[PDB]
């Protein structure tokens, strides 16, 4: 259990420090032998090494079994050359560890439906996992350029690119409700066809898992009308963006969402929220996604699924019991974390 | 007021006939001098001309001021060469008339919130219009091709391409709640940057309208968390596709959705539903989307905004008063229309 902690900027340290407080308490109670070391990353690393992902930090993650990420970015670095911008650092961490799967869970915990924008009956039972490809797609496709009267961007996918993500999706589904849904736009684009036949072809090795294809727009609507029926949803870069964001609102607020990026290298877990610079050091940040990030870390990086599910509910309990500001409450970072540590400990 | 009516297939005729009933009554009442001619289109046109968009129908829409379309497609023609499949007909109509804007309204009528997937409070008040570009984007971007190990599609946009659609959006918002929202992914793609500065640049000629920029994924979330705060939403082809569809589920049912496609040629108005061939001639089809497609026609093609808003409510009343089966009711096509033409 060697974890490389990278607090980052803004509320990163506030919230990551909360997750570590929950980790250390589980460590004491069941003695998993946690071991962690924080490393400068993001804007911090810049203000100290002129680079967002300095070698010491680069070497820190390589040697760890998992990485616990905080927030990244802010005003102090917007005016810097994209080459070393805080965000391009996230890119180098993903590229360096060949992480290509982005796991974004959207779940409604029993007794919390009321917080959802959807009807109690529609929201009840939601538990979907959008698996998104992080390396390919339109975001990186070339050629890409601008002009006085024309703009172009190409969406391109390789065979090996699609196989892995698809394999992660199935593997993942095998451990859950065994239903995978591949989402594309094969009815119009060649890339969707390609994707479809490829996934189709890789799903052969997983007969025990039910594969179902859908178009992105059809899915856009199925995820609001019947979100409770899905399990694992695998899709491309941009589509995974549009779809993870959409699903992320089904539980209520955005600061409730963890994330993991799986690949061949060291796995990365991080909240899906930003630095929120202005509210830093104000004790009002919600560590929910941070803790939830440490739970996904426990289950997908260490296998402690029984334990991850343990902190998950302790968090659910706390959100209902003593809700934080952003969810209509007075419980600040410190307080909230107290309620959670209480149960997990 | 010369209207080219294309009933199509499936429930097309059933529902198009219902909208014509509502139109003829208004025409009697205020005497707007409606004039209409039905033309064979879709499967029907195929069964009779071997083509889905025959020259006689081609010439019928050219000469009309508006086009009232029904449904298209069905089992009888799925096994045909895509070159003359019923659906490719819809594309020939579009391409022949240079229709670039695709208006797809999603609105929850007061008293019907309960039908929505959203909570009564969140759904209440929704009235959003997603204007989508129909000619450009990744759907037609070249180069596009497949291979043994590689697939590629290119999303490209021209300057003139984006101006027009942005112009439609503003002009439309001017007549509504004066709030336009452009949607892109300018934070990552060059196409989004180009679209943003272009729309930004045309919005200058519309100072009275408030422009707002958002990224497709942000919007995918805002349109379920706070749909009631938007008015006109303009976007690209693929993005308009994912967004229209998402918004279209806000109002309880699919059959309550009209749509219009504006361009340089004859404007086209049609339900956002299919042929539902097995339920044809059963009298249970809901004409709401067709009627509402006649309203949109009235406002957007003939300027009768006061009139269109008149049929709109008559429809709303009817939905609450005598609701159709798909909405939990016994009121069949014929009966529902009765309750509508009564008010209008």
């Amino acid at each position: 259990m060697k974890v490389a902690v990278l607090p980052g900027d803004g509320i990163g340290p506030e919230v990551t420090e909360a997750a570590l407080k929950v980790l250390r308490a589980l460590d004491e109670a069941e003695g998993l032998g946690l071991a962690y070391e924080v490393f400068p990353f993001g804007g911090a690393a810049i203000d100290a090494f002129g680079e967002p992902f300095p070698e010491p930090t680069r070497k820190g993650v390589e040697e760890a079994e998992a990485v616990l990420l905080g927030s990244v970015g802010g005003p102090k670095w917007d005016g810097l050359p994209r080459k070393i911008r805080p965000e391009t650092g996230l890119l180098s961490l993903r590229k360096s560890q060949d992480l290509f799967a982005n796991l974004r869970p959207a779940k409604v915990f029993p007794g919390l439906e009321r917080l959802s924008p959807l009807k109690e009956e529609i929201a009840r039972g939601v538990d979907v996992l959008i698996v998104r490809e992080l390396t390919g797609g339109i975001y990186f496709g070339e050629p890409r350029g601008m002009s006085e009267a024309e703009a172009w961007n190409t969406e391109r996918y390789s065979k090996p690119e699609v196989e892995r993500v698809a394999r992660v999706a199935f593997e993942l589904a095998r451990k859950r409700r065994k239903h995978v849904v591949s989402v594309d736009k094969a009815n119009v684009l060649e890339v969707g066809e390609f994707w479809r036949k490829t996934v189709e072809e890789v799903g052969r090795g997983y007969p025990d898992v039910a594969l179902e294809h859908q178009y992105v727009d059809a899915m856009a609507m199925h995820l609001v009308r019947s979100p409770a029926r899905f399990d694992v949803v695998v899709t491309g870069n941009i589509f995974g963006d549009i779809l993870s964001d959409l699903a992320s609102v089904l539980p209520g607020s955005l600061g409730l969402l963890p994330s993991a990026s799986l690949g061949r290298g060291t796995p990365v877990f991080e909240p899906v929220h930003g630095s929120a610079p202005d509210i830093a050091g104000k004790g009002i940040a919600n560590p929910t996604a941070a803790i939830l990030s440490a739970a996904m870390m426990l289950e997908h990086a260490f296998g402690l699924v029984e334990l991850a599910r343990k902190v998950e509910d302790a968090v659910a309990k706390a959100l209902l019991e003593t809700p934080p500001p952003d969810l209509g409450g007075s419980a600040g970072t410190e307080a909230f974390t107290a309620t959670v540590e209480a149960f997990t400990a």
